[PDB]
């Protein structure tokens, strides 16, 4: 039922990586007042990987108190142990968490049964509803159209991110599902044709720097408005590339220190962007009107 | 220096996902008495991944207990959080591991100078001898032959698990490195290949099942005797195809099953071998006369 604009939100650090929980704060503030419709807590945007369980718990923590019950708040709670994304998941739906966002297990490459498995142990044991997602650039696996149509039939199974890209593929699937569950666009480059084709929403990097024109992108997409999707787009198509020149969240990360909201902290093996890329970030920044 | 035949383990588990203890002693006297090298606890064939933090050490503790030094004993302590691999890595050491291997982060991409820093924290943070793993398939992110040049310069970092199947690609790291650090393949299929051309052996999966075999082939191919690695590794050829018919260690951990070694648990999200593939197997089992 989530639909919109939906933030990635980076975790704020300080310069010792600790989190920042002062610039937290500000930044879902922030993003409240500009339009931003939910906020994906420690997704791959927030750092997940190199957040402690504690560390998880308290930034999922923190976001539902100062959302004060304003938008919905999805947790992040994906891990390639289904022992672990059962009890990641708990944790959010017992911390008040509105949904879980939950990769496909990376590294290890489950099959497609594994994959269906996986995430049916996990509806069964949670009472919350869940979001699939399949980035497999960077899990070594694809969850198929086939699979998602499979577990959109498991009850508290509500959705999926669709970080392919792949237009027609993203179609396909919104069209064999017939409102079984969501599909939400991972891809900011695609998002607003995704949205237009029936997505519910963008589970978006690019809202962490630019959220009123993502917001707004998101509106006029959804009630299917072609060419107010395409201008209002296009006036943050760059950033959508730039955003990845080096792996996201490292120029995200980058761009709100720019813009002063965060401060440089970002955890090893992740890197502040590299010196060469922020000269060209500033120039986009300034290109769009955000600094 | 640990060269030959170095198997990638399973780790044993009974019908309800716990870990089999005495089939994994059983194992690792196997291997002593088969003529295996070194052992590799808790790998990717190891499931490292659904094993606890407990449980890695347990397994760790006891590989070694078993082996008592007959031989050296590396313990897989890769994590996606240079944090963590930290953390895995002391704990290795603290063991008594001979050695660690570890991957490159996965899921979160690091940069190349990610990797880079990523490495040299955890070689300065640990005094033991570490061996990098590149396996751009399952993570995502690829540590360039470059990035492995660099890093072999930082002092107890001793070799590199290359498990691209990049021949040519393996042979230019080889001759580059001009004996740096040790080059082991991570490719059954073309590790006969790489040790004629200079690999100091090959963490293997096929071990596992024909440690004997894997041994001899390993030692006439460090030898440089090209006809004795074809005609060895002939006889085994279609197991290092077959044990990759679904992802590693699932035909690994059903082979095993069916030479009565191991019972059929394995940890969700990997699923058991599926029933399609089982006779499949059995045979090249049969024709290579390991049942
Ligand atoms: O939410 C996530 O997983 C994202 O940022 O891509
Ligand atoms: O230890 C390992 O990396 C393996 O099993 O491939």
């Amino acid at each position: 039922t989530i639909q919109g604009s939906i933030v990635a939100i980076v975790t704020p650090m300080l310069k010792d990586g600790g989190v920042d929980w002062k610039s937290l704060e500000k930044l879902v503030e922030w993003h409240i007042e500009q339009g931003t419709n939910s906020i994906v807590a420690v997704g791959t945007t927030g750092e997940a990987s190199t957040l402690s369980m504690e560390e998880h718990t308290q930034v999922i923590k923190e976001i539902i108190r100062v959302a004060n019950k304003r938008i919905p708040i999805i947790a992040g709670t994906g891990a390639n142990s289904t022992r672990e994304a059962i009890e990641l998941t708990k944790a959010a739906k017992d911390l008040g968490a509105d949904a879980a966002l939950l990769v496909t297990p990376y590294y290890n490459k489950p099959t497609q049964e594994g994959l269906y498995q996986h995430y049916k142990a996990i509806a069964e044991a949670v009472e919350l509803p869940l979001i699939l997602y399949n980035v497999p650039g960077r899990t070594g696996v694809d969850l198929s159209n086939d699979t998602a149509v499979r577990l959109a039939e498991i009850p508290n199974i509500v959705g999926i991110k669709d970080a392919t890209g792949d237009v027609p593929r993203g179609k396909a699937l919104i069209d064999a599902l017939n409102g079984k569950m969501a599909v939400y666009s991972g891809d900011d480059e695609t998002a607003w044709e995704l949205m237009l084709l029936g997505a519910d929403g963008n589970i978006s990097v690019t809202a962490n720097i630019a959220p009123k024109a993502m917001s707004e992108v998101c509106a006029v997409a959804i009630a299917k408005d072609e060419q107010q999707a395409k201008t209002l787009n296009n006036k943050i198509a760059n950033l959508h590339n730039i955003l990845f020149c080096e792996s996201n969240p490292i120029p995200v990360k980058w761009a709100l220190h720019e813009m002063g909201l965060i401060d440089t902290g970002i955890r090893l093996p992740l890197t502040p962007l590299a010196e060469q890329y922020r000269e060209p970030l500033r120039n986009a920044l300034k290109d769009a009107g955000i600094i």
